[PDB]
């Protein structure tokens, strides 16, 4: 399996490209672009560490080489204006040159970018609706910290189910399915309105310096490290992700897909869901669903 990197300079894409460098299956290889021209020796740095993934980088205007043969693209360019531009154009060198690859976006806003990755690939008459995901899996490793220190469980044993869309109200955490906990009226609300703001958090934290790029690296990693198992053809794999769907709540939404050797296998039933996640889904579809249309429209 080959995987490009497309952002690969920037803070998420090292993170993220150093935790493929060492956690890939042996075998695979790793193509970094980005346009800053330092990309081919970040590949380099990263070549001297002694797994079995082959690793090349990539700078200049062109993403092809680095797209060649590609078989998962995980787009972490920019940084809407110009990161619908960036989206827009990297979608344009993927349908051309890798249009058979699974497609992770990382660049934000996801709810918005990757319905803009979507109307380029319809255009080009490559769009594969099982092979586009907006890599929503921060919110869930953020959820599964946060309630695992508030529940006193191990962090790495709790998995709390998060679904709709990428961005304050519309991430949803569901933790009335959390098994084996239960919480107050409170902890809900503190619960849901942290998940919903930890970006936030870093960014007062880094006394407005900086983002989220090391835990974004690791949940990014984490969901493109089970896409490669599952397009090895390991089953059973199960992770959430940001996709056009059936379409019951909005054209895109982030649910359970159970993944195969094609992208998505099934997307998976969202579940049960509380009074309180019940109201907190009807309450943000249009401001989802603006999120959506506003992508719709940068390329249409
Ligand atoms: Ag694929």
């Amino acid at each position: 399996m080959k995987v490009a990197v497309l952002g690969a300079a920037g803070g998420i894409g090292q993170a993220l490209a150093l935790l493929l460098k060492t956690q890939l299956p042996s075998g695979s290889e790793l193509s970094l672009y980005d346009i800053a021209p330092v990309t081919p020796g970040v590949a380099v740095d990263l070549s001297h560490i002694p797994t079995a993934v082959k690793i090349k980088g990539f700078s200049g205007e062109d993403a092809t080489p680095a797209l060649e043969g590609a078989d998962v693209v995980l787009i972490s360019a920019g940084v809407f204006n110009v990161n619908a531009g960036i989206v827009k154009n990297l979608v344009q060198q993927v349908a051309k040159t890798c249009p058979k690859a699974c497609i992770g976006i990382i660049t934000n806003p996801v709810n918005t970018t990757v319905a803009i990755a979507a109307e380029v690939l319809k255009k080009a008459g490559v769009y594969d609706k099982n092979k586009l995901f907006g890599v929503t899996t921060l919110d869930i490793i953020r959820s599964n910290t946060f309630v695992a220190e508030l529940k006193g469980k191990q962090p790495g044993e709790v998995e709390v189910p998060v679904i709709g869309g990428h961005s304050g109200v519309t991430i949803l955490p569901l933790l009335s399915q959390v098994p084996g906990v239960s919480f107050t009226e409170q902890e809900v609300a503190d619960l849901t309105k942290r998940i919903q703001n930890a970006g936030t958090e870093v960014v007062e934290a880094k006394a407005g310096g900086g983002s989220a790029t090391l835990s974004m690296g690791q949940a990014a990693a984490r969901f493109g490290l089970s896409l490669v198992r599952a397009l090895q053809g390991e089953q059973g794999v199960v992770e959430s992700a940001y996709v056009e769907g059936d379409g019951q709540y909005a054209r895109f939404f982030s649910q359970p897909l159970l993944l195969g050797k094609n992208g998505v296998e099934e997307r998976k039933s969202i579940g049960t869901l509380s009074a309180f996640e019940q109201n907190a889904l009807e309450g943000m579809l249009d401001t989802l669903k603006k999120d959506i249309a506003l992508g719709e429209e940068f390329v249409n």
